[PDB]
């Protein structure tokens, strides 16, 4: 573009970033106008679009910022073709302005097609990637979607627990939802293995070595049922507790009135 | 016992060691004899019945084996009662004694309560009940009960993962074990997860902090798929041509070759 179309694109931006809207949705509208006379249908109309779709998101005209999108969507679809880098974005925002209001359906295709492209540029076991799984798995975790989020799931806790530390949250937070959706499938043990991985990992991320009478708190409350752990972590408690529902399940009472214990002290 | 019914009993100990049968089961014989008569029916007599039940079944007389172990059982029963631990070695041993003939069914009661005894003295997480576990996994597997396998795996890897180090055999083997167990039922993604965390496990335990750039073998082979491992340990061998069948199953060839071109060039 012409150093006016590029230098008034260059203030939309910087007058947006100190939220200064009302003064930003006008002059983008003046530039798209330009745009539109001086080169149509083109990709820089698409990008403009696409800032003016997310300043009405953030004013919640949430109808007008939807309309936008799948018009910017269009655009980057006819001139740089699918696949494109720019359209995994355009895909991800839409997707986004979706799930805002309950419309996970419709969000869902959007959201599948951008993990794919993402896959094919940064390759399949790439971190930028495992956000779009504990995204688009957390879409049908709405939707009630099981199967599908214990594939996701898998794939999405195959790439944190490798690529990041055991001691990474996203590790926990993969593995209590992958938890949850293994209790609506029935699968009772598999979910009962996860938790128990959770609280052994971070009982090792304090207590050392793991030795012999320095057992994990899941340990103490099965031998309990023969008849020191203040943690202040929010992750940790909800594992605590919705373990304490598969020992009540079990019969093992004792055990699961223990697992309240430590989740109601440490809070 | 009188340092006559010791001296005679510590030779009977002596002489076997060296594999040398006919020698002592006929002293074995003439000190039961003398004990039956001095006092009976005594946990002694029980003691030298499990010698003589032992000899027994290395002559290969799995009748008369047996049914010595079952006197010595009922002796031992009635003398140091229920839940005492040499009662737990007895039935171990009769357990063993009745899979050698392929009497599995019978075998798996003796080998359920043994391991229940060792639960009560020891604790439900010792070691020492992992092991019977692994026995008691391995019997159900024999009778094709894949479901109490799969059972009897979980518990044993519960104890070997949590109480010994991530890099223990037993932790890599028992994963192999439950592994197969889930191949014969078709549960090939919960196979294919158990092989991808032992050569996960096993990348970490020489290329540290498992960096974006450092990921393990069986990733490097499914992002081959898109078109430097040489370890000489056995198990993690056999790990590796056994996911790499998996591959193949799905079509993934290129992945295939490279596990399996890695497993043929450590060994």
């Amino acid at each position: 573009p012409a150093l006016r179309l590029t230098l008034h694109n260059l203030v939309i931006q910087y007058a947006s970033q100190g939220r200064y809207e009302v003064a930003v949705p006008l002059c983008k509208q003046a530039l798209e106008d330009l745009e539109k006379t001086s080169g149509h249908d083109h990709p820089d109309v698409a990008t403009m679009l696409n800032i003016l779709a997310l300043v009405y998101r953030d004013q919640n005209k949430y109808k007008d910022a939807a309309h936008l999108l799948n018009d910017a969507l269009a655009i980057r679809e006819k001139t740089l073709g699918k696949d494109h880098p720019a359209v995994a974005a355009t895909l991800n925002n839409l997707a986004v302005l979706y799930g805002k209001r309950g419309k996970y359906k419709e969000a869902e295709p959007l959201c599948k097609r951008a993990l794919e492209i993402r896959e094919k540029v940064l390759g399949k076991f790439h971190p930028d990637v495992a956000k779009q799984l504990s995204n688009l798995a957390l879409l049908c975790q709405n939707q009630g979607k099981a199967e599908e989020v214990e594939y996701y799931y898998r794939r999405a806790l195959e790439i944190y627990a490798t690529r990041l530390g055991p001691d990474d949250p996203n590790v926990a937070k993969t593995k209590n939802n992958l938890a949850s959706c293994y209790l609506k499938q029935g699968k009772y043990q598999d979910a009962e293995t996860l938790y128990k991985e959770i609280l052994t990992r971070a009982h090792e991320k304090e207590f050392g070595s793991v030795n012999g009478e320095n057992k994990p708190i899941w340990m103490h409350a099965e031998e309990r049922e023969e008849s020191a752990c203040k943690v202040d972590s929010p992750t940790v408690n909800t594992t605590l507790r919705s373990l304490g529902a598969l020992y009540r399940r079990q019969g093992k009472l004792e055990a699961a009135h223990t697992l309240e214990d430590c989740a109601s002290r440490s809070r």
